[PDB]
């Protein structure tokens, strides 16, 4: 019922750059990453993902996709390394998927569609907050893994099974105790490029760092991704699957490997 971007025909990814020119920029994101013509860097550093401490408070369906939200008042959870100077303090995790399995990802690797793909976020902290660093070229990096469908991923369960007391938009549910660390492959074998936001504003901030080796989850575990809601309580149901972007121009970027 409220006025929204989306992922509908008359609201989605077609629609977003007449609020937000910026669709149209010259490093927006995802991105078909060409294995053949990235390119390996040898200058890039081990990616040090540091998800000791971390502090996660709550699950929000935001309307778009769900957020698994962190404490991010003090440097608890970090990344650093790889392509990055300094380092960047995880706020929140959320995924994109599809209606089938055969699509979902926003990124595509030699124009393979995964089933869907995660987005670990993270805020660099010489700027202070996540409000701040947005509005920054190089405010944030972006974790994304993706995830096919096979066995069953054990540290992706706690939340599956969370999602129904979160069906519909602006719902939350408590989410303590959980650890990212579970939901990473066993390589941290990655591209990197400067990209953007796959949502609206759009805004061209991020450093992507995309891992090479996926996930697998179970075809259960993605199915209920499926059973969530892009409406909220009380209105006709909307199903929330396909909030993926598809790919934009890569335009004069280059995309490094950190491995050979
Ligand atoms: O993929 B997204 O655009 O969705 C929300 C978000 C937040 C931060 C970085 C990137 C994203
Ligand atoms: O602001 B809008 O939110 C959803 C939608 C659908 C059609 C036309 C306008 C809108
Ligand atoms: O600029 B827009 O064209 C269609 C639409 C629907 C929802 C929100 C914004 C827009
Ligand atoms: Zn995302």
């Amino acid at each position: 019922m409220s006025h929204h971007w989306g992922y509908g025909k008359h609201n989605g990814p077609e629609h977003w750059h007449k609020d937000f020119p910026i669709a149209k920029g010259e490093r927006q994101s995802p991105v078909d990453i060409d294995t053949h013509t990235a390119k390996y860097d040898p200058s890039l550093k081990p990616l040090s993902v540091s998800y000791d401490q971390a502090t996660s408070l709550r699950i929000l369906n935001n309307g778009h996709a769900f957020n698994v939200e962190f404490d991010d008042s003090q440097d608890k959870a970090v990344l650093k390394g790889g392509p990055l100077d300094g380092t960047y303090r995880l706020i929140q995790f959320h995924f994109h998927w599809g209606s089938l399995d055969g699509q979902g990802s926003e990124h595509t690797v030699d124009k393979k569609k995964y089933a869907a793909e995660l987005h670990l976020v993270h805020w660099n902290t010489k700027y202070g907050d996540f409000g701040k660093a947005v509005q920054q070229p190089d405010g944030l990096a972006v974790l994304g893994i993706f995830l096919k469908v096979g066995s069953a991923k054990p540290g992706l369960q706690k939340v599956v099974d969370v999602l129904d007391s979160i069906k519909t938009k602006g719902k939350s549910a408590d989410f303590t105790n959980f650890d990212p660390r579970g939901l990473l492959p066993e390589s941290l074998d990655y591209w990197t490029y400067p990209g953007s936001l796959t949502t609206p504003p759009l805004l061209e901030c991020v450093t992507w760092i995309v891992l090479k080796e996926p996930i697998s989850v179970s075809s259960e575990q993605v199915l209920k991704f499926r059973k969530l809601n892009f409406n909220g309580e009380g209105e006709p149901e909307e199903l929330m699957v396909d909030n993926w972007r598809p790919a934009q121009p890569l335009k004069n970027r280059q995309i490094k490997a950190s491995f050979k």
